């Protein structure tokens, strides 16, 4: 057998212990570690019972051979892949990087909560189930997995967001009579208490409650706010301090246009709330241009368009203790169904780039964390940074590195704008990283003036590879793809 490190992530440079030989006498295992895009290799052999390491002297995401053999017999082969990615320091990681998961499949919770560490993110969102909450009506308990998420989300420096709902049958059978949403005097109470319940137990533990996944089928005047009417004073008597978050991404393609917000605000409803959420998804699309929407306030869907449009809204519409309406990005992705795996890990990049750029919410979350199944035609199995088998895809690779030179750096400026994207991070008004990239599938080479002196600059790729500066009479020759590059100061 070839035992593979349940782990396949590791930080930084150096001699990574990818698998173990569990083979007897002369079997030899052999590993090959190839970087993506140019092929750089790292070898090293494992004799029976002994354990494989790799030295491993730069940056990538790289794809494994593994190879058990006698003489000239080979018994047992294995591919996956493995991602060297940058070390974080825990201070340093982005605070609006967010990712959705599930409940881990070999119920290994440190295992996953690791993962999503060395991933750069500080948040993750997660699901409860009001029906989980209140099995019978007036009595509540907490559930095993919640307690896991919470316990395992401190141990790691991350911030719980907790999307609260789908409907209590079981205890209020008359609540739900036209849709699956309580619109009953009787099942609103249920709700409000039931999540209130939940609010109290936690305490500030989770800070941010999410009222709902996607109620598209409730109306957001009629339906969700007379809810909401009730939620909202119900949990913050418990709890001030949260965020309540409603919505849900709810409303026409998840609310970008404000189909949820704009309703529920000229009804009055705005001091019902702390903020919103909108799942906007633009899949298969880039987050640069996206695509046309019905909605007509915008002129199409993307991030620059959607984040200054929802940033104005809350500006303008505040409540009546004058507190802004916070606007939570709770789901957006793209999947390898309707992508390739290098478009995935792109927009990735891409999608935390221009979200920092157009700043506006303090938590844009990425659906989702780990592949939902294997079938390849399923968009759903395919949304993952990891597969199934905890093997990561470019798009970990790429959340790793764009979490890494973000930080908590603010936008500085657009060198360039377009179809190529030149564009400038930094901290308290000096310049810290520029970011490159293009459009244009098949790639172009563009020349940008030398914005600091060259010896103060590195050029990294979206991988973490550093490569040398090419320097055509005082311009920078940039070769650009649609994967984004970065030149670091100093």
């Amino acid at each position: 057998k070839i035992q593979l490190n349940p782990v396949l992530v590791s930080t930084d440079i150096g001699k990574k212990n990818v698998a173990k030989n569990l083979g007897e006498g002369n079997m030899r295992l052999t590993g090959k570690l190839v970087r993506y895009g140019d092929n750089l290799t790292f070898s090293g052999v494992a004799n029976a019972g002994k354990e494989l390491v790799i030295d491993v002297t730069e940056l990538g995401y790289y794809t494994l051979e593994l190879t058990l053999a006698d003489n000239e017999n080979i018994i047992q082969t294995a591919v996956v892949n493995y991602a060297v990615v940058p070390e974080i320091i825990d201070e340093e990681r982005p605070l609006d990087m967010g990712v959705c998961v599930h409940p881990p499949k070999d119920n290994d919770y440190s295992k996953t909560f690791r993962l999503i560490r060395m991933a750069g993110f500080t948040r993750i969102r997660t699901d409860l189930a009001w029906e989980h909450v209140e099995p019978a009506k007036g009595k509540y308990v907490m559930p095993e997995h919640m307690y896991q998420f919470v316990s395992a989300s401190e141990k790691e420096g991350i911030k719980p967001l907790i999307v609260f709902g789908y409907a209590n049958a079981i205890a209020y059978p008359n609540g739900f009579p036209t849709i699956p949403f309580p619109t009953t005097e009787e099942s609103r109470l249920g709700c409000a208490n039931a999540l209130a319940y939940a609010v109290k137990e936690m305490g500030n533990r989770v800070t941010e409650w999410e009222l709902w996944n996607e109620p598209n089928y409730a109306d957001p005047v009629k339906d969700y706010l007379p809810l909401l009417k009730v939620v909202y004073p119900t949990v913050k008597k418990v709890n001030p301090d949260i965020t309540l978050i409603s919505g849900g991404g709810s409303g026409a393609g998840g609310g970008p246009g404000g189909a949820f917000i704009i309703p529920v605000l000229d009804a009055g409803g705005v001091d019902f709330q702390d903020g919103y959420s909108i799942h906007p998804y633009m899949a298969p699309n880039t987050p640069d241009f996206g695509y046309a929407g019905t909605g007509g306030p915008i002129p199409a869907v993307n991030i620059p368009t959607v984040w200054p449009y929802l940033k104005k809204i809350s500006e303008e519409n505040l409540r009546s203790d004058k507190k802004e309406l916070s606007v939570w990005v709770t789901e957006i992705g793209w999947n390898s169904t309707t992508n390739l795996d290098i478009e995935q890990a792109a927009y990735l990049a891409r999608t935390y780039l221009l979200s920092r750029r157009h700043y506006m919410s303090p938590g844009v979350f990425w659906y989702d964390f780990q592949n939902d199944g294997d079938t390849p035609d399923n968009i759903e199995h395919n949304f993952g940074l990891l597969r199934s088998d905890f093997s990561p895809k470019p798009s970990y690779q790429a959340a790793a590195v764009v979490a890494s030179l973000l930080k908590n750096y603010t936008f500085q400026e657009t060198l360039l704008d377009g179809v190529n994207k030149v564009l400038a991070f930094g901290q308290d008004g000096e310049t810290t990283f520029y970011t490159a990239w293009t459009t244009k599938a098949e790639g172009t080479t563009i020349r940008v003036k030398a914005p600091t002196d060259v010896d103060k600059l590195r050029l990294i790729d979206w991988q973490g590879c550093e490569m040398p500066l090419t320097v055509d009479n005082g311009y920078l020759v940039l070769n650009l793809s649609i994967l984004p590059q970065y030149l670091v100061v100093k």
